[PDB]
């Protein structure tokens, strides 16, 4: 029932993305993809477990968000028989707080790395669909969640390149609204970076 329902959700967002992420031509939906993911990292900081969030603009016009929180739980849900991470990355829930599955749905590719309980876990998605169940790839002393997404050029036209200043404005805004949380923005394309703390 869950697999069928998840795919209905991804299909729903694919066909009517204006209802979930916003305008797909003018760049406002493309940048909102970043802010949805960052918002999830801010929830983990507001729970008191994350101190630093790193937002990177990569050269291939993908964006990663890294937190040093406790990592998305990896335990296979007894209920629907897949990692809790995959439930969070794929299940749907106005045009704010839309859930990370929307970003996943409208991403050509999405990379999940979780560090938790001594192990690194990795998963790949294409258009919201897991390539393989979450899997252990190594060990670590660290904790946190890293999400990197390549926006679908099926979904996004005209403004397809992330603009530093637009991410910079909102991240500085988010650090003002959530005192304590530290945010790094880094552009791999030209080396630019900022640090937002209030
Ligand atoms: C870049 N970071 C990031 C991106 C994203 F798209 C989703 C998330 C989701 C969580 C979360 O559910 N954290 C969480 C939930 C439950 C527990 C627990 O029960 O121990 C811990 C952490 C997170 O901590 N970080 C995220």
């Amino acid at each position: 029932s869950s697999s069928i329902k998840v795919l209905k959700g991804l299909d729903a967002v694919r066909k009517r993305p204006g209802m979930y992420i916003g305008d797909t031509d003018d760049g406002t939906g493309l940048h909102h993809m970043v802010f949805e993911v960052v918002d999830n990292a801010i929830d983990e900081a507001l729970a008191g477990h994350c101190k630093e969030i790193i937002v990177t603009i990569h050269a291939d016009n993908s964006v990663s968000v890294q937190d040093d929180g406790r990592g998305i739980p990896t335990g296979i849900h007894p209920e629907e028989g897949v990692s809790a991470a995959e439930v969070i990355m794929t299940v749907l829930h106005g045009l704010h707080g839309v859930g990370v599955s929307v970003v996943n749905a409208l991403s050509q590719k999405l990379e999940l790395v979780i560090q938790r309980e001594g192990k690194i876990h990795r998963q790949i998605y294409e258009h919201g669909v897991p390539q393989a169940p979450l899997a252990v790839t190594g060990e670590t002393e660290k904790t946190g969640t890293m999400v990197r997404f390549w926006p679908s050029l099926e979904t996004f036209t005209n403004v397809t390149e992330f603009e530093y200043e637009i991410l910079a404005k909102r991240l500085r805004e988010l650090s003002f609204l959530n005192s304590g949380v530290s945010i790094r923005l880094r552009d791999k394309r030209d080396g630019k970076e900022d640090h937002f703390h209030y």
